[PDB]
DNA sequence: AGCATGCCTG
DNA sequence: CAGGCATGCT
């Protein structure tokens, strides 16, 4: 295959659980039935820069009603697995409370103010992914 | 140019 | 999510 079906996105939104910012030299070891090139790579790079925006839209908001003054996951679940196809992995869990922490950190602290804060966030967030298992290598996977 | 990032659009 | 565009390095 060297075209990305709609189940190799169902795929990698739930690949997302684990990985913020997979480099492409993973992306392709996880997805061994497809033949690379320089679109398709691009393609699925693309993916998870919108995967990321979503997830970032969602954890800043969050962070906000909050600042002023859970189902979050409703949201986030719904986003990325719909069907509930797998259980949310507990790292994630621990990921998006430290990516609220942040915001509400900044935000709180006014800090948000300065145009490009959210970049620091980022980088931060960029250093906790995790190895995405190893079933998800399996052509057995893509099925179910 | 030719491929990658990132913002932001619809 | 895919398109567009501005940008930055090669």
């Amino acid at each position: 295959s060297s075209t990305l079906t709609p189940m190799h996105l169902r795929k990698a939104k739930l690949m997302f659980f684990w990985v913020r910012y997979p480099s492409s030299a993973v992306l392709k070891m996880y997805f061994p039935d497809i033949k690379f090139n320089k679109n398709n790579t691009a393609q699925l790079v693309k993916w998870f820069s919108n995967f990321r925006e979503f997830y970032y839209i969602q954890m800043e908001k969050y962070a906000r009603q909050a600042v002023t003054e859970s189902e979050l996951y409703r949201v986030l679940n719904l986003h990325y697995n719909r069907n509930n196809h797998i259980e949310v992995p507990q790292n994630f869990r621990f990921v998006v409370e430290s990516t609220l922490r942040e915001f509400f950190r900044a935000i709180q602290g006014g800090k948000d103010t300065e145009q490009s804060w959210k970049k620091s966030i980022y980088k931060i967030i960029s250093r906790m992914d995790d190895p995405v298992p190893e079933y998800f290598k399996s052509p057995n996977f893509l099925e179910q």
